[PDB]
């Protein structure tokens, strides 16, 4: 939404400048941008962003895809938590049983590809490690070039950047 | 509990299969069932959330015991920041006096381990490892299990999922 | 400050402590301490502490200075995300071009050795440590001393704490 471009402070133009770079590139598809700018919005918990975001992630995203988007950012902010926590504790925990439904990961519904990097983006900002490289992996694999997972993941910070300078003022 | 349950969407199903069922567990003292439930609401900062598991909670913890869960969550939201920070600098700074008081730490009611125990989901859901191991050895002395710790942490992961898979809905319309 | 510190709760005792305690400081200055606080409150994402804190900061800060502060989280927010996933890629992408605009940092209005600061607070808010450890060298390099830095560290750590605390408050009930 350009009305949120507008909404950027004077003392966060760089933010504005990569937000209206980033959201026109071409590197990633229609369906992978606004799907990661959607994903990560939510996971930015700034719900000013998310409505706007995802208002405009409406002519781009499918019906299916924006329920994914928002499943990506719904599962990884327990898994983030999860895998990160238990990373941290020197693999002592890791022969139990997490129990952890997420039949979700497997899609449910629309492309992996596009799944899978979506969560990439939303673990970025939530800040698991254990989860970031996974999926960095599982698309890497499933192929997506090592420019797209960047830009997705140039996507996520830039996001998180628009979040914050919004709610600064 | 069972309220915010019929909030998530269709998209999130998982996470509402996994409410239901870290409550429905039975593999720690109720009480450490709530406050962690709750501290860890708590520290997901969706107010929606905290209030819920904040009913739920109505003396299903010892009054005391509250304040030792929201108690957790506010002295750790200080302590996962310090710590992880203080962590990073190559400790040039391990011998600088922190005066930051804590001594909440020599917790209020609550004996001095239920607090540990949420007190280590919260520096889950905040990412201080430097924290989440300390209180996973203390909690590993005051003959507190590990099934239990790691029951905590499930708990903890599944309320952000919840905060998560909330705040998305709660703005959108 | 005193409008906030009685808006907390009893068992956050201790932040209530920190937040007096971090509020008359020698250590930093009238600016340094103000806009680390302006900028970790900021970073905290709670709307109540920006405004009791940026109403006070308004008064020790100058325009250009709680413009800059803000500019600091601001653009800390993007780069903490994306150097620290970065780093979790381990560097397999250190050197595939970033192409995010910046230069606040390189001219932030106001004198750098206030902005690093400021920049240094809120990554520690937000946990990168590439960041971190980049903007605390970057700060000895330019003079500024390691208590003064330590107290920064703390700033973030006890603003943190009582965004949390007064979050819940907020919140429930």
């Amino acid at each position: 939404i350009e009305k949120l471009k507008a909404a950027l402070p004077e003392y966060a133009k760089d933010i504005k400048l990569n937000l209206s770079s980033i959201t026109r590139s071409s590197v990633l598809d229609q369906e992978q941008l606004w799907g990661t700018l959607l994903a990560s919005a939510a996971a930015t918990r700034n719900p000013q962003v998310l409505a706007d975001i995802g208002a405009e992630a409406t002519d781009h995203l499918s019906a299916a895809a924006r329920h994914a988007a928002l499943g990506a950012a719904a599962i990884m902010g327990m898994n983030n938590v999860f895998y990160r926590g238990r990373g941290f504790l020197e693999g002592r925990y890791d022969d139990l049983r997490p129990g952890l439904r997420m039949n979700i990961i497997a899609n449910p519904g629309i492309p992996k590809a596009n799944f899978e990097l979506w969560s990439f983006a939303v673990s970025a900002i939530n800040g698991c490690s254990q989860c970031l490289v996974a999926h960095e992996h599982t698309l890497r694999t499933v192929g997506v070039d090592r420019e797209a997972i960047f830009e997705a993941l140039k996507a996520a910070a830039i996001v998180s950047g628009v979040a914050q300078a919004l709610a600064t003022i």
